């Protein structure tokens, strides 16, 4: 068995190996990358996502979200408070202000300590889930707006044509902006490219151990757990690495820098934070190996999780017994 300790693997494809996306994901899996739940891909030195980032200030963040925490430093939830619209230029200025800027620090490890110690006492503002792309249309390799669609994958594997579309999303982050513990919708893969700015630290639980994290979460968030059998789908709960270690939950951590891709694998729980002003792009995707995960994915039917139009067909076709109850939660 490849990668039996479920360590996060880092890949350095050549320009020739960067041509065929599907083939390279399958190569990474042949080496056991999926066992970690997360992999890093450093693009060949010849590659670029676009020529420059000098002209992105007029992008609009229609609904910036202030991330307000409740709980204790290591075990907290966050809610999102909607703020007034601002441009990327305005947001970048805010991120760099004395109220929100990254503090002085020695290294990534010192910054991680400061995050976990102090996150709950501040409410950073995140520009999330903005439909769009920063890849140049002429970038032919690993362009997140030109991937094969999950609808076409389900049709190729299962023979059924379905409605829906699959497009990327932009994330503009600042110091302490936070992504809560989750897997993807329908336990899909995700791919994330850090276009510019400061790093993003990730934590991940190997897929084979995801139920251990779920059990701890039910213990640590007991009201939430009573309200919904799949409440991590709400994307609001944070658990620190110190707490995970104290409770014997297997996990790994890695920092992604600008110009690097991360891939999350089916049923790989992940969480993390941004180091300072940055812009990432991400999208879900599928492979043939995903289908069995899609069939078994938990669902939130309490009404909180509320998801895209395109998840309907995945539930309908892969989870027909669940469909009626899940759709009630959507309505
Ligand atoms: O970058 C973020 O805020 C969160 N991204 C992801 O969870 C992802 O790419 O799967
Ligand atoms: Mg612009
Ligand atoms: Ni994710
Ligand atoms: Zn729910």
């Amino acid at each position: 068995a490849q990668n039996p300790n479920c360590n996060i693997m880092i890949f350095h494809p050549t320009k020739e190996e960067f041509n065929d996306f599907d083939k390279y994901i399958a190569y990474m899996e042949s080496q056991g990358a999926h066992r970690a739940g997360l992999a890093k891909i450093i693009p060949p030195k010849e590659w670029k996502a676009r020529e420059t980032y000098d002209n992105i200030s007029e992008i609009l963040i229609a609904t910036p979200l202030q991330q307000v925490a409740s709980g204790r430093a290591g075990v907290f939830t966050q809610y999102h408070k909607k703020k007034k619209a601002m441009t990327v230029g305005e947001y970048r200025h805010l991120a760099n202000s004395k109220k929100y800027q990254t503090p002085p620090h020695q290294n990534f490890e010192d910054l991680e300590r400061k995050y976990w110690k102090n996150r709950i006492y501040n409410s950073p503002i995140y520009g999330a889930d903005i439909s769009g792309s920063l890849f140049d249309e002429n970038t032919k390799q690993w362009n997140l707006g030109h991937l094969g669609t999950i609808q076409d994958l389900l049709e190729k594997e299962c023979g059924v044509v379905i409605e829906g579309v699959n497009t990327p999303y932009l994330y503009f982050g600042m110091w302490k902006t936070t992504f809560a513990w989750h897997t993807e919708d329908m336990d899909l893969y995700s791919i994330n490219y850090l276009h510019l700015g400061e790093p993003k630290t990730w934590y991940v639980v190997p897929p084979e151990h995801g139920q251990r994290l779920e059990r701890l979460a039910r213990e640590l968030f007991p009201g939430s757990s009573r309200g919904c059998g799949a409440f991590l789908r709400h994307k609001v709960a944070l658990i620190s690495p110190t707490v995970l270690k104290e409770n014997g939950i297997p996990f790994n951590r890695i920092t992604q820098e600008a110009g690097e891709f991360m891939v999350t694998f089916p049923y790989g729980y992940h969480a993390g934070f941004n180091h300072g002003f940055n812009c990432a792009e991400a999208i879900n995707f599928a492979t043939p190996r995903w289908i069995d995960y899609g069939k078994m994915a938990s669902q939130c039917s309490c009404g909180e999780a509320r998801v895209t139009f395109s998840m309907d067909a995945f539930v309908r076709i892969l989870q027909p017994e669940r469909y009626d109850l899940w759709k009630r939660g959507q309505d």
